[PDB]
């Protein structure tokens, strides 16, 4: 909804043309020799391979950069957002969930276009913390500055650039002063969250991560903790999930962790991803779901 707003629209452009668009950084695509080595030793961590994963996608219209989190994924988890929110007023039974007015959700909806424009590789904020202590096992205990943590640190730079540089569109329309507009900067270091405009952002980064969570890994580590927060709905967070699926298939993208699974489709995924109006046409042109 406040995708299509003067605001929405300079925020989208913004997160393109200053970060998304470009390709991630080399010199963060694996750890060093000594990293590796003791990082292998854990057999129970992901492989640190996956610093270098999803690294560039070919397609028809170009190659795109940072496939995994790029400006299909940005605007996807923007979009869930508000229908996120109609799921969770309607089935948490939980009251707190009424503080989100159109004002609330419109701000979480707005601090998803800036949820990834730090990164500078794939890797997860699981794989940082076994770098960080894979750097300690390999190196006498020295300290190393968690990667993933750096790269929040780096968008919420670009976030307040932009919203100083757009201040009296922004406030207090958007957010009442700078005090609030500190509070929000800060909801940007996402490492339990207990605010509901949290909880809302929270679980969009969780839906998405069906394009690249295998299947008993999305459903235990995301649907689980779904399901209860819509008070044990399984069906209403089917219909959910399945929303989150739709807008995957809407833009090309791969969908490995729940419902009808696909690769990429790499002729949408290349015109969705190199075009951010483009990208959004096509999400809006999935229904919305019913609540009851």
């Amino acid at each position: 909804d406040y995708l299509l707003s003067a605001n929405g629209s300079k925020a989208i452009d913004f997160v393109w043309s200053n970060f998304l668009k470009h390709p991630y950084n080399p010199k963060l695509k694996q750890p060093d020799a000594n990293v590796k080595a003791a990082w292998e030793k854990h057999a129970d961590w992901e492989h640190w391979s996956n610093m270098g994963q999803d690294w560039s996608l070919n397609t028809p219209s170009g190659l795109v950069p940072r496939p995994n989190h790029g400006i299909a994924h940005t605007l996807r988890v923007a979009q869930l957002v508000p229908v996120i929110a109609e799921f969770l007023k309607a089935y948490s039974g939980d009251p707190k969930f009424q503080k989100l007015t159109q004002k609330e959700i419109q701000k979480a909806q707005y601090m998803m276009l800036f949820s990834v424009i730090g990164r500078e590789n794939d890797m997860s904020w699981t794989d940082a913390n076994h770098y960080q202590q894979a750097f300690k096992e390999a190196y006498n205990g020295q300290y190393s500055k968690h990667i993933y943590a750096t790269f929040k640190e780096n968008a919420q730079k670009g976030f307040l650039n932009h919203v100083v540089t757009n201040k009296s569109s922004l406030i207090p329309s958007l957010f009442s002063d700078e005090s609030e507009l500190q509070y929000w900067a800060e909801a940007l270091d996402t490492g339990g969250i207990s605010s509901a405009s949290g909880i809302l952002m929270a679980l969009a980064h969780d839906l998405d991560l069906m394009r690249c969570y295998d299947k008993g890994k999305f459903n235990s580590l995301k649907m689980k903790d779904l399901v209860a927060r819509l008070g044990g709905n399984e069906d209403a967070a089917k219909k959910l999930a399945d929303y989150a699926h739709d807008l995957i298939v809407a833009t090309g993208d791969r969908c490995m962790g729940y419902g009808v699974t696909q690769d990429y489709n790499y002729s949408l995924f290349g015109k969705c991803s190199l075009d951010p109006n483009e990208c959004l046409k096509q999400l809006q042109s999935i229904p919305k779901p019913e609540t009851t």
